[PDB]
C-alpha cells in the first residue's frame, strides 16, 4: 500500500504510528508540496481533495488521516484495544478522533500558522482559544490514563501527533498536569514512536 | 435518552435524522446557548466541553455530533446499508464524516458564524476556502449519487444537515450541479427530512 506523505505532518505521523501498531508496511511516497506534487493529474485522480496523508491500498483510495488510520485498525488489526469493537467505548475513541481534528489541532493550526506562513504578531485571542483546547484535553484525562478510556488507542496515537506538535511549536505542556504526564508515558509506549520523533525535527524547520 | 439541543444547530440535526432513520426516540432537552444554559454545572458535569449536541443514554454521556451519529448506527441500527461494516465501505464513509466536520462545516462556520454572532466583517479568503468546500462535495458527487457509496448512509444525513445550512445562509449552491441535484433529491428523501426543515427555519431566525 502506498502512502503518500510528508515527515513533519501530525496527520502523516499518527498514519505512521498506527501502521506500526498494526504490523503494515507502508511504501511511502514523499509528496512535496512545494513542488506541486499533490495537484499532478495522477494525484488528482487519486485524491480529488489532493491533501496528504493519502493511503492506496491495492487501488483503494482513502484520506483524512483518521479515517485512515480506524481503517487499518479494523482491517489488520487484531488487538480490540487500539479501537474497540463495543459501540460505547468506541464512541468514547470516535469522539476524541473529532476533538483531536476539531478542537486540538485545529486551534493549533490558527494560532501558529499565522505566525509561521504570515509573519503574523501572535494573535491573544487565538492563544486563549488553543490553551481552552488543551485545557479540554486535560480534564479528558482526569482519572483515566489514556485520552479514550483504561487502554491505548488510535485516539492516543492520533493525539499523541498532535500534541507533539505542541511540543515542539514551544507551548508549555507542563502547565497542564495530565496532558504532560499523558504525553510523557505515551510518547515512549506508542508503536513507531521513533518515526514520529525522527519526524517532528522535520517539522521544527518551521519555527 | 436525552439530547441537549438547538433546533437550528446543524449538528444537532444530524444526530436527530440518525435517530429517526434507526428509530430511536430522544428525549429532547432545548439547551439555549444565548442564555448559557450550556454552563449550568449539571451539563458540565456530564460534557465539560459545554457543547451541544451532547446525547446521555441510560448514563452514558457522548458529544461530537459525527460520534454520536455512528454510536447510534453501530448500537441501534439493523440496516447495514446506513453504516457497512466492510472495512472499506466503512472507511468511504468515515472519511466523508471527516469531511463533513473539518472541511465543509468547519468553513461554513468559520465564514458565517463571525458575521450573524460577532457582527464582524466578512472575510474574503475564508470565503474562498469555503467555496472550495462545497467544490469538493461537487466532485465526490459527479458519477456517485450519495455522499458514500450509491446508497443513503450517515454521510449524506450530516452533509445534508451541513448543506441546508448553507442554504438558508443565501451560499448560492445552485452552481454546484451535482451539489443541488443531490440535495434536491436528499432533503426529501431523507429520514427526519421535516425535522431538519422546520429546524433550518429556526436557524433562519437569524438573518
Ligand atoms: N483533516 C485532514 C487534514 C489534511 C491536511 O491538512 N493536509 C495538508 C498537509 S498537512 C495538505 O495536503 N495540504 C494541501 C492541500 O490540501 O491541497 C487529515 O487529518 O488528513
Ligand atoms: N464538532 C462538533 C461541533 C459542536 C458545536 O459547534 N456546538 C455549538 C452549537 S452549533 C456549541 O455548543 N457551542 C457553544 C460551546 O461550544 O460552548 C459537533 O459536530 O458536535
Amino acid at each position: 500500500m502506498d502512502f503518500y506523505y510528508l515527515p513533519g505532518s501530525a496527520p502523516c505521523r499518527a498514519v505512521q504510528m498506527t501502521a506500526a501498531a498494526v504490523g503494515v508496511e507502508l511504501n511511502l511516497k514523499l509528496t512535496n508540496l512545494m513542488a506541486g506534487e499533490h495537484m499532478k493529474p495522477e494525484f488528482l485522480k487519486i485524491n480529488p481533495q489532493h491533501c496528504i496523508p493519502t493511503l492506496v491500498d491495492n487501488g483503494f483510495a482513502l484520506w483524512e488521516s483518521r479515517a485512515i488510520c480506524t481503517y487499518l485498525a479494523e482491517k489488520y488489526g487484531k488487538d480490540d484495544k487500539l479501537y474497540p469493537k463495543d459501540p460505547q467505548k468506541r464512541a468514547v475513541v470516535n469522539q476524541r478522533l473529532y476533538f483531536d481534528m476539531g478542537t486540538l489541532y485545529q486551534r493549533f493550526a490558527d494560532y501558529y500558522y499565522p505566525q509561521i506562513f504570515a509573519k503574523q504578531p501572535a494573535n491573544a485571542e487565538n492563544e486563549k482559544k488553543m490553551k481552552d483546547a488543551v485545557d479540554f484535553l486535560n480534564t479528558f484525562l482526569d482519572g483515566h490514563k489514556y485520552v479514550a478510556g483504561d487502554s491505548l488507542t488510535i485516539a492516543d496515537l492520533t493525539v499523541l501527533a498532535t500534541v507533539s506538535t505542541y511540543d515542539v511549536a514551544g507551548f508549555e505542556l507542563a502547565k497542564y498536569p495530565h496532558v504532560a504526564a499523558w504525553y510523557e508515558r505515551t510518547r515512549k509506549e506508542a508503536p513507531g514512536a521513533a518515526i514520529n520523533e525522527a519526524g517532528i525535527e522535520e517539522f521544527r524547520k518551521y519555527f
